[PDB]
């Protein structure tokens, strides 16, 4: 590992998100700022909120200066500006960029998330109120000599974490212009961006434990796929999301698990230490590979799917949330598939990279995985077009 300095700097949850410390303005103000790899804007609180015990305050800053245009995102609205920003636990160096004072937001800021701004990691492109506000990683690699790259070591503990032990806890690793070999084992493997707006990725081949779900994969990527640390769940569109479910219960039918389970609202629990995750079945999504006919898998445990939450009377059993669910919106690869692999962000190649994660959960008779080479053909023709 050669960038100590920024391993276990991140903490936080699936459920409520992934933060990493940030200064902003001078004298340097210190936020909890939640690592989002699904948006394109640096967002903070900017104004008393219920749910914030501190926030950006411009007046403070000598440094800032006001762009004199507001932005709405629907959801927060803000202040547009500029100031110095600095990730403690990060590269040593100190940039300008664009920040949105929140001043109105509903339903954004999370109780207990310990959070008080957003970084949005993904292009310009989707950044508001449009293409021309400069990202931050964008200003990052502009002003400085950090490499355009980024990777994520989500690491979800497998077990719920309590107000004062999620504060206490290292939650995982934003590795800022690298890539540290000490957060994952085995083999990195390369899928292509698509195209840089969100990380856009195709998958060409879905299995539920070794069974190919068998649908035109044009299915798996409608209309789109992306790899987003700001969403908890495997989102999955609506039809692939009900084959998937169909073979998920089929695969685990040894136990009867009530609608609401499935529909991700209900958890379900078991004795302490008997969760029966041999009954679940592993989930491989194949990625298209960087070689023409080529792509990989990338394999989740139950112990990803399966989100941990504290029973509603906080007994000991062991309770968790089904943590795959349907969307409108395309495939979305959130924070709990993500925790169970080393994400490499390669904005230079153009490529998104994955390894089996140094701290994903398992047990004593499966892992996750990361495999390749398989031989697979059209790739091109699963993704999808309007
Ligand atoms: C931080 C986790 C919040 C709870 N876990 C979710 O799964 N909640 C649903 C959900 C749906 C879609 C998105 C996509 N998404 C983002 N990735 N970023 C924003 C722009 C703001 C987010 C971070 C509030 C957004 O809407 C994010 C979250």
């Amino acid at each position: 590992g050669s960038f100590v300095e920024m391993v276990d700097n991140l903490r936080g949850k699936s459920g409520q998100g992934y933060y990493v410390e940030m200064t902003v303005g001078s004298p340097p103000q210190t936020l909890n700022i939640l690592v989002d790899t699904g948006s394109s804007n640096f967002a903070v609180g900017a104004a008393p909120h219920p749910f914030l015990h501190r926030y950006y305050q411009r007046q403070l800053s000598s440094t800032y200066r006001d762009l004199r245009k507001g932005v709405y995102v629907p959801k927060w609205e803000g202040e547009l500006g500029t100031d110095l920003v600095s990730i403690p636990h990060g590269p040593n160096v100190t940039v300008r960029a664009n920040i949105a004072a929140i001043t109105e937001s509903d339903k954004f800021f999370i109780n207990g998330s310990n959070w008080e701004g957003i970084l949005g990691l993904a292009y310009a492109e989707i950044a508001r109120p449009d293409d021309s506000l400069e990202p931050f990683f964008d200003s990052l690699v502009k002003q400085t000599h950090v490499p355009n790259l980024f990777s994520l070591q989500l690491c979800g503990a497998g077990f719920p974490l309590n107000q004062s032990e999620v504060l206490a806890s290292v939650g995982g690793s934003m590795i800022i212009g690298g890539i540290d070999h000490s957060l994952y084992t085995g083999s990195l493997w390369y899928t292509p961006i698509r195209r840089e707006w969100y990380y856009e990725v195709i998958i060409v081949r879905v299995e539920i434990n070794g069974q190919d779900l068998k649908m035109d994969c044009k299915e798996y990527n409608y209309d789109k796929s992306i790899v987003d640390s700001g969403t908890t769940n495997l989102r999955l569109p609506k039809k692939v999301f009900e084959a998937a479910v169909k073979s998920i219960k089929a695969a685990s039918s040894t136990e009867k698990f009530p609608d609401g389970f499935w529909l991700g609202e209900q958890l379900v629990c078991w004795q302490a230490g008997t969760t029966p995750w041999n009954i679940f079945p592993v989930i491989s999504l194949y990625l298209m590979g960087e070689v023409t006919n080529q792509s990989f898998r990338i394999t989740i445990l139950p112990q990803q799917y399966l989100r941990p939450v504290e029973d509603v009377a906080t007994s000991q059993d062991d309770c968790y949330k089904f943590a795959i669910s349907q969307s409108s919106t395309g495939t979305v690869m959130g924070a709990v598939i993500m925790e169970g692999f080393y994400v490499v962000f390669d904005r230079a190649r153009k490529r998104i990279g994955f390894a089996v994660s140094a701290c994903h959960v398992h047990d004593e008779f499966r892992t996750a995985a990361v495999e390749g080479p398989f031989v697979t053909l059209d790739m091109e023709d699963c993704g999808y077009n309007i």
